[PDB]
């Protein structure tokens, strides 16, 4: 176990603070998965249409140069119509807070019901690239070459009778 | 064609099994487009605030280290109200299934009917960082810095009347 | 200012056009932040249930091999149910037209108003793998290792009553 294999050699450590020591570790259900799942600290029930912001019990931190990605359960979204408002949810590397996540029940009639020690959710992170804007009046005065998508968008390749 | 060009030498291949062979390949729209574009392998109609998980005909192998993400279309999204419930969609490293999109209505009075062969959704692929998570009591006691967000999230920087 | 630290050394420039020079550029609100928050160029109302296609004022150039990702705001989307239709919405590499914000109000009783010169959503740039798609007719012909996950999903790890 406590040897780094020379293909984990580069894998990142995450401080994380157990605020609800109660629940456990954040974990991946299976080797290879992307996300870690996070734990509800509260009981909560949502009518249909409600939203709730929900503590987790953990604080993380991001390191400088990623970004946590707070994603919705596949299993949750179809069977009850579990989601999150602001779905992926966005955290930030010096963000020392407690994780929260915006469940909202999109199912038109069953309300939801979520249990302290319910996985709600799922942590990925990921590096970000901390850009540093270049204001131009024009792409053509910046050199860059025009493109084959040029301005289209919001359905311009078409694929359904509505575009 | 053949010829891997200097500037894709890395570029990565993505294992994919046609489960239903009538459907295209998944194709990227233009060159330098994120995602490869999905297909609904089924006919399938949405009254207002109704889902469905909807087969795609495909089966990925997302490289260890990596994950693939299933995102919404914006021109659906704006023009017939078409998103989906656990955007965006997390396809792990170990998956071997079908790739299933959970298909929700937020249009409040127009059903959507989707056609098999339509394209419903874009599949991303990127790197995601395996965690190794490190439990500590206090981000002081391991030696983080203070940071200039601090515990701030949850609009805490403004910019909106109801903040 | 002017001097790039070495840990800066490689951070990625993105050029940017003010389409509307009324709005300041993108910016993040603290240090290490994952995103640029996109103003608003528009005043709108959204009514429960409601959406609509938001104009940010900004034309971006993302470059090749990387992703534009617009993803909701935490306080918004907690204190008014403000989401995103196509969240997270993907801007690809060659597009050159004007950002837009698919603006949806997931509350059930009180109307959004947005203000010209709110901060309405936030932009990150991420790498993204442009996929060489490998067809086989099945993973172990692909001589692929059987994997732990297999063909679960869809919340077959359970940690919740409805699973
Ligand atoms: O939030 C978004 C998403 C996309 N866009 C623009 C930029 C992006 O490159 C373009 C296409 O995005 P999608 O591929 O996600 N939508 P769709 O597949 O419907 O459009 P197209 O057929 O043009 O690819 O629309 C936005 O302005 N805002
Ligand atoms: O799902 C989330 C998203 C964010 N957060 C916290 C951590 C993040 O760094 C912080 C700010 O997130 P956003 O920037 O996405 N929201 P907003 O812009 O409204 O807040 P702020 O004004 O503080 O940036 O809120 C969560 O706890 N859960
Ligand atoms: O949009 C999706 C999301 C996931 N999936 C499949 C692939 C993924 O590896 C698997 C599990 O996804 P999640 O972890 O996001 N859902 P959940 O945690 O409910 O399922 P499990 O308990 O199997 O992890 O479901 C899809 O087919 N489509
Ligand atoms: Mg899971
Ligand atoms: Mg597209
Ligand atoms: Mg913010």
């Amino acid at each position: 176990s406590g040897l780094v294999p020379r293909g984990s050699h580069m894998s990142t450590t995450l401080a994380i603070v157990r605020l609800d020591p109660g629940l456990p570790l954040p974990s991946r259900a299976w080797d290879g998965d992307a996300g870690v799942d996070l734990y509800s600290a509260e009981d909560v029930e949502l009518a249909p249409g409600r939203r709730a912001l929900v503590r987790t019990g953990v604080a993380v931190a991001v390191p400088f140069g990623m970004v946590g990605l707070v994603h919705p359960r596949s299993g949750l979204a179809t069977r009850v119509g579990l989601s999150i408002v602001n779905s992926p949810g966005t955290i930030d590397a010096g963000y020392r807070g407690e994780i929260k996540v915006a469940l909202i029940n999109l199912d038109p009639a069953a309300p939801i019901v979520v249990h302290r020690g319910d996985r709600i959710a799922q942590l990925l992170v990921q590096r970000v690239e901390l850009v540093e804007l270049v204001e131009v009046s024009s792409f053509d005065e910046a050199g860059l070459a025009s493109t084959s998508r040029g301005d289209g968008g919001h359905g311009s390749s078409g694929g359904h009778a509505s575009l």
